[PDB]
């Protein structure tokens, strides 16, 4: 727990060094003008001040003395001995730190239930607000409809996305796809008409914090651009824990930031059939791999007798490879253990998924690209003065037994590679389960990642490698490379198992005609 205490005091000094430098301010000045950036919203405004009141006269005084953040963050002791973030000799860390010492919440009774709460409702992965306990939100956040369809009915556990139409829902929409009704003209119910026979089915991604895509904005940590726009999106991604799947290369549905034009595979999949209207789910969590997906896959909701079956993605990417143990290869996933992890999740979801469904595993990448793109370039925290390399951020996460991949986040090249062997090695496993395990009421297939296929596009395109890793944490696939692999996924199943996707439906330009944009998301 020191880790992230540290980490974060690291960040939060250096972001109030770096503002009186941009802005050629005192310190008090610095910290006013970053508390002024802040949202009201969740208390971030207010927690600013708390803290500027509790901490900033040390702040000051040890800015003053030029001492860098995290010499300051292990004098005001939120770091416990040393981890160093900026480049310091180890006798000029001692000088400093003599120095420093001469120089120098849910406990609240009415808030510790609703904690509770919602650490329970982010653990199990379904949403806080749920009324009618279907697993399908009308709010936003908190495992709520950036992370599955919308409920049309909070009120009704039987009206949600992907239900088989009660009725053909002549007198209510009970699948939140925006078509019900009847046509006056002959009285058939819309959906019948529009949808019988059109094989609608949901995606359902089962991922980690890459398929959830996690995403800290760099504006959040640059100085030299930072304003009131930074961070207004700063609680809403907070309560979507540092994950935005609602732009995500698999269940996103929003217009992508980038300007790329791909499109996720939900979004695919309603344009190629628009009864599949909100049918997306994305169970992941940060931290998935093949060993704790058991944890939280129970959160996936697919009734087996009422629901339409669904594609779903398995993709655990790389965290049976990565992980922030010093000693990190022991701790790596063997083929024979995924073997086992994913057959008892395969199994799992044959007693859970609808009769024709499809399960797609997908492999794991090779991240050696992570160290060979960036380790020389800067971190947003070290791009004003140039004094943080990604070599340097990755060295001091690894410190703070934070990094999130020792295996290929590390200045060890032997250790890269075997990272890489083991990663081809439990992709191998994957594709022989897809090749050889046979199930009831799904058919499996496997994709291999192949980034080297996206990097080449993407160099195509005129773009770097570096162009497609997150900024702040170094080793996620950011939006566009994540729409990328989305692209290449559906190109590939499109062109050998075309069935897994379905047909185009003829009536969509009449769904369009009556219904408009289906209700929206
Ligand atoms: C581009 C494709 C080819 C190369 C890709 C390389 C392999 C990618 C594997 C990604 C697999 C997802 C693993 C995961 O869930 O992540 C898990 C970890 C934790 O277990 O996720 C994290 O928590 C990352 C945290 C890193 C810390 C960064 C610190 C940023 C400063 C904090 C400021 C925030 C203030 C609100
Ligand atoms: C939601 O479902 C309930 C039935 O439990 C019903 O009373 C209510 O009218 C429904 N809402 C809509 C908009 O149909
Ligand atoms: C680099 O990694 C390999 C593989 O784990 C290990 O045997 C070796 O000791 C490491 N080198 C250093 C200098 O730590
Ligand atoms: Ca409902
Ligand atoms: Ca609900
Ligand atoms: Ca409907």
């Amino acid at each position: 727990s020191h880790g992230q205490s540290c980490l974060g005091c690291v960040v939060l000094v250096s972001v109030i060094e770096q503002l009186a430098e941009v802005h050629n301010s005192s310190v008090q000045v610095a910290m006013e003008r970053l508390c002024s950036y802040l949202p009201e919203k969740l208390f971030l405004k207010t927690a600013c001040y708390f803290l500027v009141q509790t901490f900033g006269s040390d702040i000051i005084k040890l800015l003053d003395e030029a001492m860098k953040a995290d010499v300051v963050c292990y004098a005001l002791e939120f770091c416990k001995r040393q981890c160093h973030l900026y480049p310091l000799p180890q006798e000029a860390w001692e000088s400093a730190l003599e120095k420093a010492r001469q120089v120098l919440i849910c406990s609240l009774p009415f808030l510790t239930k609703i904690c509770q709460k919602i650490e329970l409702s982010i653990k199990k992965a379904v949403p806080f607000k749920d009324v009618d306990s279907d697993k399908h939100s009308v709010f936003p956040t908190l495992r709520g409809y950036h992370w599955r369809g919308r409920d049309c009915n909070d009120s009704d556990k039987t009206v949600y996305p992907g239900r088989r139409p009660d009725n053909w829902d002549i007198h209510q929409d009970s699948n939140c796809n925006g078509i019900w009704g009847i046509d006056p003209k002959d009285g058939i119910p819309y959906e019948k008409k529009f949808c019988e026979g059109s094989q609608p089915r949901g995606i359902i991604l089962l991922g980690d914090a890459a398929g959830a895509h996690f995403h800290i904005p760099p504006e959040w940590l640059t100085a030299s651009q930072m304003s009131v726009n930074s961070f207004l999106n700063l609680p809403s991604a907070l309560t979507d824990e540092l994950n935005w799947p609602q732009l995500s290369g698999v269940t996103g549905f929003l217009d992508s930031t980038s300007g790329i034009e791909e499109k996720s595979i939900y979004h695919r999949l309603r344009k190629r059939n628009h009864c599949n209207h909100r049918d997306y789910q994305s169970i992941s969590k940060n931290g998935a791999s093949s060993r704790n997906l058991k944890n939280f896959i129970e959160s996936l909701s697919r009734n087996q007798a009422s629901d339409h079956p669904a594609i779903v993605l398995y993709a655990m990417i790389g965290n049976d490879v990565c992980n922030s143990k010093a000693d990190t290869v022991p701790e790596m996933t063997t083929p024979e253990q995924m073997y086992a992890n994913v057959m008892q999740t395969l199994t799992h979801l044959n007693s859970h998924l609808p009769n024709g469904s499809h399960v797609i595993l997908y492999g794991l990448p090779d991240g050696t690209f992570l160290w060979d793109s960036l380790h020389n370039r800067y971190h947003p925290l070290g791009q004003l003065n140039k004094d943080v390399t990604y070599a340097q951020f990755f060295s001091f996460l690894r410190c703070l037994q934070l990094n999130p991949c020792n295996g290929w986040m590390s200045s060890n090249k032997t250790l890269r590679t075997l990272t890489s062997e083991r990663a081809e090695q439990l992709s191998n496993t994957l594709k022989k389960i897809a090749t050889t395990e046979t199930f009831a009421n799904f058919d499996l297939f496997y994709v291999d990642f192949a980034f080297h296929e996206i990097i080449e596009d993407w160099q195509k395109r005129g773009g770097q490698p570096w162009q497609l890793i997150e900024p702040v944490d170094g080793f996620h696939p950011n939006e566009v490379a994540s729409l990328l692999q989305a692209n290449r996924v559906w190109e590939k199943i499109q062109l050998q198992w075309p069935h897994v996707l379905g047909k185009e439906n003829p009536f969509n330009s009449q769904i369009e005609e009556v219904f408009g944009d289906q209700g929206g998301h």
